[PDB]
């Protein structure tokens, strides 16, 4: 599966994107540079999580073993009511995802960019301190804060939540925007969770935890042996700590305890775009993956997974390029595969904000009602014990979908050019 | 309270007996419970109680007795039998509670005790009096002394090996291993001790065998072994000779057993009816729908068979509607219990299967929570019928729908 035409690729920005897109497009026989404009790469100090179709992913690129080792294998996600702690709804993981021919698993963001940039790093020139600035969108080329030209064939924006290059691709300025929600970010010592008998079912049977309360939500997961993730979602106004324990004074008292743990937080704005009407620039040498495109709410556990996927559907339509004549096409089809999934995906995120965030009232009554009997879509419920809506999103093999569009179109309506 | 006051006869003070007995002397009935043994009680194991179940239990105001002695399972969870393997969860807990009350893992004397505390004030409990035959048109139950007791109506609440179901119809290969282990045993290995801070209902299985084992107490854990019967106290060492193929948690457990009640399962085809044709004898519980105890619903249908009659027969007010009566109970308990029969049936199969596409299947369905080959208690439909079911709403349902004018027409 090598490509017949070499494409030198600018890949701007070295986040998880980035690196998914090196590898997936590197190994099919495409020279790639990614421009980065900090002088070093890495993740922050957080959990994420990783659905099938991702995981799937990881699997096939041989990377399986490494995420095993260090990554945490939840049994079941519980959503609970923010006051007492009472459960009011289950979804299964564990086997019950596995189903879809892969693991959900939790793990260290870096631990995860880590990986990434294993299989990423002999496919990538990667140039660190280069802030791209200007593109000749023609050449095309990335001229960089210095003045320097970057020469290559394509331009990928892999650039985030404030990229540049949609910038470039809309020919105008153009940005996510603040959602009126932040979160504080933390991570504590599982140690201190085992040492109290309330808290240490919650290292010995992983689950990924959801407190529901009015405007406000806290996801909690164990993402390695010694560190317990949590993610607490808020108003966004514009003593880190102590701020998020009085934010979230009135949840049950394991959360108190939990809370009490935590040293420092992130604190995090939430950003949100509408879909964009394209991904591709009209002269068809520059396009977009990741948060550059579709910038999400948190709340589906699903922006990691889209990038990454973003990536591995580039991999495959780019493998099958012979003429520079088919090139813009081509970000065409992957504009194609990619829009509609991403931005349903932005939209059940968007739908999770109305739900976990509930007041006490009706709807949340119903909400709670819906969550215990796993209400089937055959203020709102539970996603992930929804069947339908679980097969559509961990289902999913970008792959494979691809590859199936390449058969079933792509060959005759590229294919000949 | 029923205009007609009934003596009633119970053969059998089991758990259908004293929930008859409950369910009738509260709605005016004068009841007589009729038991061969000399004493009353349940063996040493553990029972699950479905929300079907336990909903009547709260309604009948012993709900916070039970909670009290109860485990309340987070899960029910199939295992391969070589690895311990999950292959398949079905959500008990608050999934459960939708259907309007817990299913609830207890040991069997706790809740014969519950249900005795019931009936203990409606019925005149006669131990000691084994009923050896029967005038069906008086009625009278004659007992193996000689004496002959009378009423106006006959319920064999007698058991798998009901004497008044051959009254009644008028003519003539799996057994388990029962244990308990102390929980204190499995709490000292790191490997044991998730099953008892974790209750679950966890059921290993393999070739023609399986195991179900549950927390029933705060000491207690509960095991039961399905095999093949080659036709009790049993002895633990020929249990652990016949399940040491199974994964070596579970060879850990079966090291703590002591002893072994061994106990044949009989499984039998519906009854074509449960009426004596002369309208003064009929059936409740094991002896009209006896079956293979793998759908774990024995014990529920038996006391929702009682507490239909209850609802029945508060309205009679006259000797001639007893009969339509008890055509009427039948018709409400014959389908759901030879349904739940037959859904034992399968998970027989199920369980049991050897390794080869068929368990491959199963494992699979399983896994995905399939809505037969597959985990009855994921299936959102299954759980609505078997569960969802109120026997009282039923039977006042019928009532309004058909019983108010076809009954009183007599
Ligand atoms: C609280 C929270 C929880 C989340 N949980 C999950 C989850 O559980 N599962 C999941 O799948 N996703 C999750 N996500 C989403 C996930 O974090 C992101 O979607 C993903 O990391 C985005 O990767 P990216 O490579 O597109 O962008 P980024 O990670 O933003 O990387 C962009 C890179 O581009 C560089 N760059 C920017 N501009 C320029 C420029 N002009 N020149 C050069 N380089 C530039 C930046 O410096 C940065 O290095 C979560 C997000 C949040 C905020
Ligand atoms: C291994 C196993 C597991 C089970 N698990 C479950 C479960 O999880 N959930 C559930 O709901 N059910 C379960 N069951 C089923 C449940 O135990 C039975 O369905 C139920 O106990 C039957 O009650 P009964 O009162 O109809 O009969 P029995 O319990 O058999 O009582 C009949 C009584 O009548 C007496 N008797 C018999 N003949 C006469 C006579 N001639 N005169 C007077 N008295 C007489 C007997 O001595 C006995 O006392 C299980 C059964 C087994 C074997
Ligand atoms: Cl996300
Ligand atoms: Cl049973």
């Amino acid at each position: 599966p090598k490509a017949t035409l070499k494409l030198h690729i600018l890949i701007v920005g070295c986040g998880m994107g980035g690196l998914a897109a090196a590898y997936c497009l590197g190994r099919v026989g495409h020279k790639v540079t990614v421009l980065e404009q900090a002088t070093t790469i890495g993740e922050v100090g957080a959990g994420i999580q990783i659905s099938p179709n991702v995981s799937r992913l990881l699997d096939r690129w041989g990377v399986g073993e490494a995420v095993r080792k260090v990554a945490i294998r939840p049994e079941g996600m519980v959503f609970r009511r923010y006051t007492s702690g009472e459960v009011v709804g289950y979804a299964r993981l564990a086997e019950r995802m596995e189903a879809f021919g892969a693991p959900y698993y939790h793990i260290h963001r870096a631990d995860l960019f880590n990986i990434l940039y294993s299989l990423a790093a002999p496919y990538m020139t990667l140039r660190l301190g280069a802030t791209v600035v200007s593109v000749d969108t023609e050449t095309p080329s990335a001229i960089l804060a210095t003045g320097e030209v970057v020469h290559g064939d394509l331009i990928i924006g892999a650039d985030g939540v404030k990229s540049f290059i949609q910038r470039v691709v809309l020919g105008k300025p153009s940005s996510a925007e603040p959602t009126g929600d932040a979160v504080y970010r933390a991570i504590i010592p599982t140690a201190l969770m085992r040492a109290d008998p309330e808290l240490r079912p919650f290292v010995d049977t992983p689950e990924m935890t959801g407190w529901m309360g009015p405007q406000r939500h806290i996801m909690a997961y164990n993402i390695r042996a010694e560190e317990y993730n949590i993610v607490l979602a808020h108003p966004d106004d514009g003593g880190s700590a102590d701020k998020m324990r009085s934010d979230f004074a009135d949840f049950e008292p394991r959360v108190q305890k939990l809370l009490s743990f935590v040293k420092s937080t992130l604190k995090w704005r939430l950003m949100d775009r509408q879909p964009l009407e394209t991904w591709v620039h009209p002269a068809g040498r520059v396009t977009l993956l990741g948060d550059a495109c579709h910038a999400m709410l948190p709340y589906r556990a699903q922006g990691a997974a889209m990038a990454i996927e973003d990536a591995a559907v580039l991999g495959v339509l780019f493998a099958h390029i012979s003429d520079i004549a088919q090139l813009k096409p081509l970000l065409y089809a992957y504009e194609e595969l990619r829009l509609p999934r991403t931005a349903r995906t932005q939209g059940d995120a968007r739908s999770n904000q109305k739900t976990f965030h509930l007041p006490d009232g009706p709807s949340q009554q119903a909400r709670d009602d819906n969550m215990r009997k796993a209400a089937q879509v055959v203020g709102n419920s539970n996603q992930w014990a929804d069947h339908q809506k679980n097969q559509e999103q961990f289902g999913y093999d970008a792959e494979a979908a691809a590859e199936q569009w390449w058969r079933d179109v792509g060959e005759s309506r590229i294919g000949s050019y």
